[PDB]
């Protein structure tokens, strides 16, 4: 009859099945001579030998069978499983919801740009930004190889495409075995090797069969058994693409996912591995709803479209004739004619070096230089001629956030953790495998709060240049600076306020550097300039401060030379002219001190940096009105700001012998960006200075130092209400500023180094 011929089509066990004896055509045995031969449905002991299912159990507290001396780690990926699915539909997914309940669960996991599967899947297993491992999109063109990249093409298995070191190679190079049941890269001969066991991708393999195979790798003899295995399924990405994120169709793809995870967990409890295996359940990206009333056509911006265009949520544009006009293609011209042509364009045009530095999406020959930052739910296509959902957007968008759930003896129990970025997962996986990670872009130790016994303890970065000294001196014999200050009558007296005694310097350090001065992790000849209201590290290598830090409380033409800075290591007033695009802007705004003698502490050559006049518009307005409002909102702020030189857009500080771009007829380098880090405290009944380091709140900006405000299309507005909106898409991690400057912040905080590392990896986000 029917319920003893479904054994050939069903991967579960019903009650009338147990004790059935061998048929040839059974996918899964439900015999009693079953276990001994290692081939039973996960629910066998749950429904027949009346044991309690894993899902019904209570979550026991802090193991493994005999041959398992180290906990195996399973990496489970459900493509396109956006974080909101778990927030809205966990009710419908009892097994996934148990993981959330008793394992370690993050609010969401940030993907990398572009938020596509091969990009993020390889990123997860290498811990590298897409710009570095090379898989920068599912479809790419490399000019050096003159080769196309595609999932349905064959060049996808050419190892020249795949950089870095995936986790499975890391596992094998240090004595463990790894088996991947589908993972982007696992079929490629990266570094001349495969995983210890891998599976040719066949999308038609049923999810249940994949779960059975992973559970049959764990039944192998100890000498052959893999220590790390991945498991991959295409839902809810496949159905999410066709029917959209809010759909009944996705709700039952999501229940199919819950079925398969539960299958895995039931089979694990059968083997007494359920409190042994370390399980990470994540996704590569999210899902966003699209429409055809939400298409942007390049024909509405060009008359002739003689360029190739990777379309969708993350578009790029290159020449149609490659490889011969690849370097010639006028990339800036396409960006400029896509710049503020209509008042309500649902995208913005960028060259790769102008992309928000937080994305880390330049510095790869495959990253074509024309790029489009498309608004959510819209797509950018070339022509006029779509439904359901897609992905690829900016990874700040709520629809792009991925789930991250962990379970096992190596993780904490029933713990909720803050958001983190998937680039952090590679390190965390080698910790659970007791492996030394290959170099990557995670901040090793920042995910330690997830682990029950952290395997790696971070140690502070060694300072690479201690400060020199710039002592107090007389005013030079002539004043060749070209600086003039009508207002000053007793020059000797006001210059004395820059000559504080040693304890007066301490008191200011206690006020303006409450977390310790930043350590310099490059080479830099610099001194420390103490004033009562601000402290700077002035570098003779770049004729300006490396950083300027000051502290403000909730509410709050004269320029001369710094007698501590030698003339040759100085900026002078005459370096800047009124028929030049660059004007001296201030790091510490003089308007913040009370005027009279305290204001003169900020009106010196040691407190100015070269600024495009239209950037100083943005810069001054932020300090003018925006910064004092954030101060009342957050109850005071510790501010630290300075220049960034990244002319080759690698995300790292430029060494000084690399800087070519000076201002006309001088030796003053033009920064590519300026950073601003604002530290307050979550519990705002406290100030930036009396806060437990564990409740610190950080907000950091890296502003593109650009000659126009084309990005905001605000070169002819009679206001500055546009500035806050553009600054809010140029936030960054403190870590991002550290990389771009060669500085190391927050060293003197009185808390474990791993806890500070969470603060530096935090990313401020404003898209609500
Ligand atoms: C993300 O992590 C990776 C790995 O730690 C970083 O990649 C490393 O980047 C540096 C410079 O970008 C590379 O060194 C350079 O090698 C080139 C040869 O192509 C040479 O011309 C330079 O003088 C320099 O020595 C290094 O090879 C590279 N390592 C790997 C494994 O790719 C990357 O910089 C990190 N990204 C960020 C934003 O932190
Ligand atoms: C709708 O089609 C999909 C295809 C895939 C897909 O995944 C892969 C994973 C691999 O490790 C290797 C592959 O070749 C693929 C692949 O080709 C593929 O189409 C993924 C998600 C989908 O929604
Ligand atoms: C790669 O594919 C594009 C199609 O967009 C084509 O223009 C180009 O000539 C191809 N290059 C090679 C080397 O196949
Ligand atoms: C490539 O393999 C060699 C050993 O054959 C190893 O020493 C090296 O670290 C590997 N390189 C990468 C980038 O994984
Ligand atoms: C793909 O998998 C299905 C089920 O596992 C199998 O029947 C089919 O033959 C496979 N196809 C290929 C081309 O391997
Ligand atoms: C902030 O700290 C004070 C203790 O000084 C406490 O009374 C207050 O409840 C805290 N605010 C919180 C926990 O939100
Ligand atoms: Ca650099
Ligand atoms: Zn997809």
């Amino acid at each position: 009859q029917d319920i003893c011929v479904l054994p050939t089509q069903s991967w579960s066990c019903n009650k009338l099945r147990c004790g059935e004896k061998r048929m040839a055509n059974v996918l899964c045995s439900c015999s009693e001579d079953c276990l001994t031969k290692k081939d039973c449905c996960t629910d066998y002991k749950s429904i027949c030998k009346r044991e309690t299912s894993w899902l019904k159990d209570q979550c026991a507290s802090s193991q493994c069978p005999e041959g398992f001396d180290q906990s195996p780690l399973i990496l489970f990926s459900m493509d396109g499983f956006r974080a909101e699915y778990l927030e809205t539909w966990d009710t419908l997914m009892p097994n996934i919801n148990k993981l959330k309940t008793c394992g370690t669960h993050a609010k969401y996991m940030r993907a990398v740009y572009p938020t596509k599967t091969f990009v993020n899947h390889y990123t997860i297993v290498t811990g590298l930004y897409a710009e570095t491992h090379g898989i920068i999109d599912n479809n790419m063109y490399d000019v050096k190889l003159n080769q196309n990249f595609s999932l349905s093409g064959s060049n996808m298995r050419n190892a020249a495409w795949w950089g870095g070191q995936p986790i499975w190679h890391t596992a094998s190079y240090q004595g463990l075995k790894a088996a991947t049941y589908f993972w982007p890269g696992s079929e490629v001969k990266i570094n001349g090797s495969y995983p210890t066991i891998y599976k040719v991708y066949n999308k038609s393999t049923p999810f249940e069969a994949r779960v059975m195979e992973v559970l049959k790798w764990l039944d192998l003899p100890k000498a052959k058994r893999p220590d790390f295995s991945t498991l991959y399924i295409e839902e809810p990405d496949t159905t999410g693409h066709k029917f959209g994120p809010v759909s009944g169709q996705v709700i039952k793809s999501l229940q199919m996912a819950d079925r398969t995870l539960g299958m895995l967990m039931e089979g694990l409890k059968q083997r007494n591995l359920h409190n042994c295996v370390n399980l990470i359940l994540l996704a590569d990206h999210g899902m966003e709803a699209i429409s055809c009333n939400r298409l942007e056509y390049m024909t509405d911006y060009f008359n002739t479209v003689d360029f190739f265009m990777y379309e969708g949520a993350a578009p790029r544009i290159r020449s149609k004739n490659v490889p011969k006009d690849f370097y010639t293609f006028d990339s800036e011209a396409i960006v400029k004619k896509l710049t503020c042509r209509k008042p309500k364009q649902h995208f913005k045009a960028y060259l790769a070096k102008d992309l928000p530095k937080r994305l880390h999406f330049a510095n790869n020959i495959r990253i074509d230089k024309v790029n489009l930052m498309v608004d959510r739910q819209w797509l950018a296509v070339r022509n006029k001629k779509c439904s359901g959902g897609t992905h690829g957007y900016d990874n700040e968008f709520k629809s792009m956030e991925a789930i991250f759930l962990a379970h096992g003896p190596g993780f904490k129990e029933k713990t909720e953790v803050t958001s983190f970025e998937n680039i952090e997962v590679y390190n965390l996986m080698c910790d659970l495998l007791k492996l030394k990670p290959a170099p990557n872009n995670g901040t090793h130790g920042s995910l330690n709060h997830l682990l029950k016994n952290p395997f790696y303890n971070p140690s502070p970065a060694k300072e690479q240049s201690p400060p020199l000294y710039c002592l107090f001196g007389p005013v030079p014999s002539p004043d060749v600076s070209g600086c003039k200050c009508s207002s000053i009558t007793d020059l000797e007296a006001v210059n004395q306020r820059l000559n504080l005694i040693d304890q007066a310097k301490m008191q200011s350090e206690a006020d303006n550097l409450p977390y310790g001065r930043p350590h310099v992790l490059q080479h830099s000849k610099y001194c420390l300039l103490h004033q009562t209201k601000y402290i700077s590290a002035y570098s003779q290598d770049i004729l300006m401060p490396l950083w300027n830090s000051y502290t403000i409380s909730k509410s709050l033409d004269c320029l001369r030379l710094d007698v501590r800075i030698p003339t040759v290591q100085s900026q002078t007033c005459s370096n800047y002219q009124p028929d030049l695009a660059i004007t001296p802007g201030f790091l510490y705004p003089p308007d913040f001190s009370s005027s009279g003698p305290e204001q003169y502490d900020a009106l010196i050559t040691s407190n100015i940096v070269p600024m495009y006049k239209e950037f100083a518009r943005l810069w001054n307005y932020f300090h003018s009105t925006l910064l004092p409002k954030y101060a009342t909102e957050r109850n005071g702020l510790n501010v630290i700001s300075g220049p960034i030189f990244d002319y080759n857009y690698d995300g790292h500080f430029d060494p000084y012998d690399t800087i070519d771009q000076y201002v006309n007829n001088t030796k003053i380098p033009i920064p590519t960006h300026y950073f601003v880090v604002l530290t307050s405290c979550e519990n705002s009944t406290k100030t930036p200075l009396n806060c437990p380091p564990g409740s610190l709140k950080v907000l950091s900006f890296i502003l593109p130092h650009r000659p126009d405000n084309s990005e905001s299309c605000a070169d002819k507005s009679p206001d500055n209400l546009w500035v806050e909106e553009r600054m809010q898409t140029h936030t960054a991690r403190v870590r991002d500023v550290e990389l771009l400057t060669g500085l190391d912040f927050y060293s003197a905080l009185k808390q474990p180094l791993s806890e500070t590392l969470r603060l530096k990896t935090f990313l401020p986000i404003f898209i609500n």
